[PDB]
């Protein structure tokens, strides 16, 4: 059958990889796109069932995308959510892998804001890197408004009731994208709300210099190669990253760098030191970006971006 979830029709398909297969959907009853994911029924790692309750828990928060609905039709599990636009690594690319200072801090605290809203519902996100914030549809009222999706590697870091932080442990596996994790997850160390902004802090200098000092390092196994990524880091100071760059970057990854291992990240400082960089270069938070551009003002296509 063509519909599932009662009111739901699916369509294109728009991934089929390290989180299932994605399709583009309708609802039937209004006509609103919607995401479908499809998991097999037994499978080694059941991480939908979660992340349709995390969609749950953070309902209602702005950049989070409403849950429709989770089923069991056949040998798949299924997901209905929003439909959103292409990720920031999809517009970094079609800008030519290159944001200017103005688009990267105000994606920043949009950034910010999303990562501390997940982290007052109690959750780490654990999993930061610039594929999983995507913006949204055309025409729509938060078209060019950062969202964030993918919560399979979120975890609990503090009680939901007593708000008590977790235990801090060590010897853990390093999960995750290399490129912008944690010193602190390179060490295999607990993570926190701490390591969310450190990788942050990774991605804006990504998006500024179009590169990161420890990609494209070579070791002959995966985990040679992590470490090689993480002594890289322990190894170019803030400054030197920020070569360039406006030094509040190098302030705030500085910053969160040392940060205890529970303590609550000042979020609104984080977010005034990125907007003083505005003031210092004379610019002003209206909220264009750089792909507004792309096509001569027409914004990223289809046919020749991708
Ligand atoms: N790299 C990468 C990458 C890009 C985009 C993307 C999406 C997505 C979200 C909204 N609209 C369209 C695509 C999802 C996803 C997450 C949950 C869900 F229930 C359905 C889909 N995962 N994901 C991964
Ligand atoms: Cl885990
Ligand atoms: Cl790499």
């Amino acid at each position: 059958s063509s519909v599932v979830g009662l009111h739901y029709k699916i369509g294109k398909k728009i991934g089929e990889g390290s989180f299932g297969v994605i399709f583009e959907g309708t609802n039937i009853i209004n006509g609103v796109p919607v995401a479908i994911k499809f998991e097999p029924r037994k499978t080694e790692a059941p991480q939908l069932r979660d992340e349709y309750r995390t969609y749950k828990h953070l309902q209602g928060c702005d950049g989070i995308p409403n849950a429709y609905y989770f089923g069991q039709e056949g040998l798949h599990n299924i997901l209905v959510i929003d439909l959103l636009g292409p990720s920031l690594e999809d517009l970094f690319d079609w800008c030519g892998r290159r944001f200017s200072v103005k688009t990267v801090v105000q994606v920043a605290i949009q950034m910010l804001t999303l990562v501390e809203e997940v982290h007052r519902h109690d959750l780490i996100y654990r999993d930061i890197k610039p594929d999983n914030f995507l913006i949204g549809r055309r025409g729509a009222t938060d078209e060019n408004n950062v969202h964030l999706i993918d919560f399979g590697m979120a975890k609990q870091y503090r009680d939901p009731r007593t708000k008590q932080h977790i235990p801090y442990r060590e010897k853990k596996s390093l999960s995750g994208t290399a490129r912008y994790m944690s010193i602190n997850t390179h060490l295999g160390r607990e993570q926190s709300r701490r390591d969310d902004l450190e990788a942050l802090g990774h991605v804006f200098f990504y998006f500024l210099r179009g590169q990161l000092p420890w990609q494209g390092l070579k070791a002959p196994t995966n985990k040679q190669k992590y470490e090689k990524i993480g002594d890289k880091k322990r190894t170019t100071p803030a400054v030197t990253l920020c070569d360039g760059l406006p030094q509040q970057f190098a302030e705030y990854l500085d910053s969160v760098r040392s940060l205890p291992f529970d303590a609550e990240p000042p979020y609104e400082e984080y977010r005034m030191l990125l907007l003083s960089v505005l003031d210092d270069l004379g610019q002003a938070c209206d909220g264009d970006m750089d792909w507004m551009h792309l096509n001569g003002g027409r914004g990223w296509d289809a046919t020749i971006n991708k």
